[PDB]
């Protein structure tokens, strides 16, 4: 599996709400790629979306255009080859 790491994390709002903005980089180039944020009552980040995620509903060629998609089944869905759960554990971390 191609590993990666995130960069460059930055949150902005963007269409009246807030997403955050970072380069997903692997051994095959890197993409800017962006996320909704969610807050606790008090405004201090609590989660990234991964549900409602903009990532797997409207970047999925971004998501994949850095994986080495070779290997993966067929059968089995692009979005669910990479490691998106790992990706979006890693943006979280970053971003406590």
């Amino acid at each position: 599996m191609t590993t990666f790491r995130i960069e460059n994390v930055r949150i902005e709002t963007i269409n009246d709400f807030d997403m955050v903005k970072f380069d997903l980089v692997t051994d095959l180039g890197r993409v800017e790629l962006a996320e909704h944020v969610n807050y606790d009552s008090e405004g201090d980040f609590k989660s990234v979306e991964y549900t409602d995620s903009n990532i797997r509903y409207n970047m999925v060629d971004e998501l994949c255009s850095v994986f080495d998609l070779t290997d993966k089944p067929s059968l089995m869905p692009a979005i669910d080859y990479v490691t998106f759960a790992e990706i979006i554990e890693a943006v979280e971390e970053m971003l406590e």
